[PDB]
């Protein structure tokens, strides 16, 4: 039986708004509704992976897991494993399986993150699962920001404290936040991110929902502009919105968004606006495809509408030679030529590079590069070819060519990370110099830049 080089995911974000679900929620799992919806030839089909969020989730852990083991054998009928579920509040996050995978699953970590402080600690954050699938690591984030029109920068704040603290992947990756230990990270939730558009505007906006016509509201949408920008979700992708606003529906229809100022509200006005979303980041030049991302219409206990998308991502075999693991492939190598950082920084430090790849035994540290005054202030860090020459466990190029370097830039005087980033090793050529860039970032902000020449040698 052989090992996939392909598997599907499904991820799910519903805020349920404290209510129980109704008895069907099948239209969920199946991606039926409105938006990029899933073709009918596919219903019996079953994705590898099931990934479901839920915000104000008023149930047990039991009694939500009997729900989705029951929904998802009536569509598939396959009983489905358990891999991790993982609760903060009322903030949940469940992995389901298809049982072929128990054996290729392993590595299952769970963690969360409280946002705020006093007032604003003690509903709000999210809730995370990794685990490695065979050779590809899988990184899931289900957070529930800051509500509010006008908190759009608190939302932003919620975001980089949970890519800060949120601690799931590899702890030998110890310069790498989330948004750097996972081949495919999924972030998705009830974001809260609104349309930011006049009060008085209000049935204008259901008007445009009703005809189908969302391209004057996404214009307005607070996480694409923030995204736009640069403030929020750096270097993550979002399959285009074709669904209905998911926020703020009456409950027990969809006839209605109920956006006036209530009591209930703390007098604010919900705009129509879309909530509930995905995002993912890959590592450069792994295929993933997004193959729905929409809403449902026939649940409707909650005022907002549960989110589907589903994603194919190639996954990679858990690769065993002659030689490595545990040992080097002295047939494998790869240099580094005419390599420099470019960094934001005002300071002054020597800096060092770190290398750090599941192709390696262990991570390999730098001699100190030669800081130079760029010609617009900058800091640049040259290393030319002084970089060490990295020795992968395995030297096949079936193996190589699909592994990705992290890359750590870190202060001389500190050891602290100024800038993380990641290069594929999905070349054009081998035994060729070939340009290589990635950004830099840290805390999941843009830091600077590396770029260079690489050289990659195989066993071919
Ligand atoms: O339970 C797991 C992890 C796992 C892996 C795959 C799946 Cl589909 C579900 C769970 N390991 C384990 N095994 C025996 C005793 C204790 N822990």
């Amino acid at each position: 039986q052989p090992e996939p080089d392909m598997i599907t995911i499904f991820i799910g974000t519903w805020n349920m708004g404290n209510a129980p679900p109704p008895k069907k929620i099948t239209s969920w799992f199946l991606s039926k509704g409105q938006g990029k919806t899933r073709d009918d030839s596919a219903d019996y089909i079953p994705h590898d992976i099931y990934v479901i969020g839920t915000q104000e989730d008023p149930l047990s852990e039991k009694e939500w897991l009997e729900i989705l083991k029951h929904s998802l054998q009536e569509i598939t009928s396959v009983t489905f494993k358990t891999v991790a579920i993982h609760t903060l509040w009322n903030i949940r996050i469940v992995v389901l399986a298809k049982p072929e995978h128990e054996n290729r699953i392993s590595h299952i970590c769970t963690d969360n993150v409280k946002t705020g402080i006093a007032n604003t600690l003690g509903n709000k954050g999210a809730v995370g699962v990794s685990f490695m699938f065979n050779g590809t690591s899988l990184g899931f984030v289900n957070s529930h920001l800051t509500s509010g029109s006008e908190k759009k920068l608190r939302r932003n704040q919620n975001y980089m404290n949970i890519l800060r603290f949120l601690a799931l992947g590899d702890k030998k990756l110890s310069p790498f936040n989330i948004t750097h230990r996972f081949t495919h990270l999924f972030w998705f939730g009830d974001l809260n991110y609104r349309v930011d558009l006049p009060t008085w505007e209000a049935e204008t906006i259901i008007q445009k929902i009703k005809q189908q016509q969302y391209a004057d509201l996404l214009s307005h949408d607070q996480l694409l502009t923030e995204r736009r920008e640069q403030k929020v979700f750096l270097h993550f992708e979002e399959e285009e919105i074709t669904f209905a606003p998911t926020y703020r529906f009456e409950r027990l229809t969809r006839d209605k968004y109920a956006y006036t100022k209530q009591k209930a509200t703390g007098m604010k006005y919900n705009l129509p606006s879309w909530c509930d979303r995905v995002l993912w980041k890959s590592y450069p030049l792994v295929h993933v495809v997004c193959q729905s991302y929409g809403s449902t219409s026939d649940i409707m206990t909650s005022d907002h509408s549960p989110v589907f998308a589903t994603f194919e991502a190639g996954v990679t075999s858990q690769f065993v030679s002659k030689n490595g693991p545990g040992t080097v492939d002295s047939q494998g190598q790869i240099e580094f030529l005419r390599c420099y950082a470019t960094l934001k920084t005002k300071s002054q430090t020597k800096f060092y590079l770190e290398f750090h790849s599941s192709c390696l035994e262990s991570f390999v540290k730098s001699q100190e590069g030669e800081n130079e005054e760029g010609s617009e202030g900058e800091l640049v860090v040259k290393f030319g070819e002084t970089l060490p020459k990295l020795k992968p466990i395995i030297s096949d190029p079936e193996y190589l060519l699909d592994q990705h370097i992290l890359i750590s830039i870190k202060s001389s005087d500190s050891d602290e990370s100024y800038g993380e980033g990641c290069i594929a090793l999905r070349l054009e050529a081998t035994e060729t110099q070939l340009p290589i860039y990635t950004p830099l970032t840290h805390h999941g902000e843009l830091t600077g830049h590396f770029q260079g020449e690489i050289k990659l040698q195989t066993s071919q």
